[PDB]
């Protein structure tokens, strides 16, 4: 009596506010993002530490938007695999690299901020051993998201149909026992979410508490400098791990459910479920075309980069 799975087959009836959010996440995260990379370029006196994980922070974001996104929004779409078996592999891939390169390369800010600000003369932060972080970021996350790839599998719903269409091919991870996708869902949830955003929560709130608690007596003129402009950084940095933490917040907890305890199985409920899904497919996005806005609006000195590339432009 209620069962319609061919109707919204194709398209669903939220169908195209999906494609316009997609689009507009895909233009806007494209733009800003290679924005952001011209403008430390251009000014040399933005070639800072936290700006060069910035950029770098842009270079995950539009991996992730040119080659993630168009293939995420076909997958909502059709809820099928077009693209064969290696692409099956390598977009999920490139999607976990580019979510391990955000969230090391939002540590790896928050430790410098933290050295910089609470516990200032132990270790030396120079641009040179930041290039050398951000290298060493790439081969971490290149490294651990091998496991993910070698998981993910294309199959039709009959396999000899495989032969004539891809129409009915799904791309997902092949488990050979219920217990494994428990321990590794759950170390992926911890290791690139809850664990790094807590301790980056404890450090902005440690940073916070500096910045913005006891002034030492009789401070110079260059102190009260130093302490504005690390104010206003630091404002622009936990805004930025605080929207990254929104945006990954509900695929995180969604997979977790999924695949730790093994809810939307349910029959009832498949179009809600995938309605959940297909949300927050699109944030993950949308998060990457949140970063350069979020520059925009809370520093002065990206604000005038991209003020000065709109004029050269339009
Ligand atoms: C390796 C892979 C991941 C990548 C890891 C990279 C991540 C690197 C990012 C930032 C580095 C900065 C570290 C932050 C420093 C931690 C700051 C901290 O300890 O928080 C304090 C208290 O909170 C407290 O309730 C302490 C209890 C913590 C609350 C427990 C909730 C779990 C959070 C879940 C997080 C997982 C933890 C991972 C550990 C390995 C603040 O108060 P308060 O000024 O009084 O202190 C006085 C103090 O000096 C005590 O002598
Ligand atoms: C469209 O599906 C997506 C989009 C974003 C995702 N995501 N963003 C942040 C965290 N997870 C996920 C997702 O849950 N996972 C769990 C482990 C593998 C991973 C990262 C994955 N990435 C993908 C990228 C594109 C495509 Cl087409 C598929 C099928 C992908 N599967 C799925
Ligand atoms: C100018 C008026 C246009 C009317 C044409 C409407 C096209 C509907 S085709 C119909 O669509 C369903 C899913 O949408 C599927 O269940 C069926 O397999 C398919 O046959
Ligand atoms: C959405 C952005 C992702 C890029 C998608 C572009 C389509 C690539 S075609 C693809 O090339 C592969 C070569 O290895 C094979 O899997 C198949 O022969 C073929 O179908
Ligand atoms: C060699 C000493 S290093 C020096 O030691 C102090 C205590 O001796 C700490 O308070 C500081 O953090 C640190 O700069
Ligand atoms: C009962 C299920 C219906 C299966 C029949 C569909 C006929 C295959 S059409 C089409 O043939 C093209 C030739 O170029 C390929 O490129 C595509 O993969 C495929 O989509
Ligand atoms: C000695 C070290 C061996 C390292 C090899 C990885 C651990 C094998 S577990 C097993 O691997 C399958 C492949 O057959 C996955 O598809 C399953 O989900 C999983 O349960
Ligand atoms: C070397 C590769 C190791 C991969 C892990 C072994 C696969 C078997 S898991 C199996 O799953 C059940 C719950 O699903 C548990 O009750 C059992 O105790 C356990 O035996
Ligand atoms: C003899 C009775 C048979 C029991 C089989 C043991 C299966 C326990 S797996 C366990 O299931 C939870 C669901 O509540 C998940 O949350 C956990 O992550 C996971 O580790």
């Amino acid at each position: 009596l209620r069962y319609l799975w061919r109707d919204y087959l194709y398209p669903k009836q939220y169908a195209w506010v999906l494609i316009a959010a997609y689009v507009a996440v895909f233009v806007v995260a494209l733009v800003g993002n290679t924005l952001v990379c011209l403008a430390v370029w251009r000014n040399h006196h933005m070639r800072t530490v936290t700006n060069y994980f910035l950029v770098n922070l842009s270079l995950a974001d539009v991996l992730a938007t040119a080659i993630c996104l168009p293939a995420s929004l076909l997958v909502d779409i059709t809820e099928s695999w077009l693209f064969g078996h290696a692409l099956c592999k390598v977009i999920p891939y490139l999607q976990a690299v580019s979510v391990s390169v955000a969230v090391l390369t939002l540590s790896f800010i928050a430790l410098d901020r933290w050295y910089a600000i609470c516990h200032p003369l132990l270790f030396k932060s120079t641009a040179r051993r930041a290039l050398g972080s951000i290298l060493g970021i790439w081969a971490v996350s290149l490294a651990i998201m091998v496991p993910q790839a070698a998981v993910m599998e294309c199959s039709s719903v009959l396999p000899e149909l495989a032969a004539r269409t891809r129409a009915f091919s799904v791309c997902d991870e092949r488990w050979a026992d219920d217990l494994a996708p428990k321990i590794y869902h759950s170390c992926f949830f911890i290791v690139t979410y809850l664990a790094p955003l807590g301790l980056m929560a404890m450090a902005y709130f440690q940073i916070f508490r500096k910045l913005w608690g006891r002034q030492i007596p009789g401070t110079t003129s260059a102190e009260v400098k130093q302490m504005r402009a690390r104010r206003k950084t630091a404002k622009m940095l936990m805004v930025v791990v605080l929207v990254f933490a929104l945006c990954y917040l509900p695929i995180s907890v969604l997979n977790v459910l999924k695949r730790v305890f093994g809810m939307f199985r349910q029959a009832s409920d498949r179009e809600a479920v995938y309605a959940a899904f297909t949300f927050s497919h699109w944030l993950v996005y949308a998060n990457s075309a949140a970063n350069p806005i979020i520059y925009n609006f809370l520093s002065g000195k990206f604000r005038e980069q991209f003020k000065a590339a709109f004029s050269w432009w339009l």
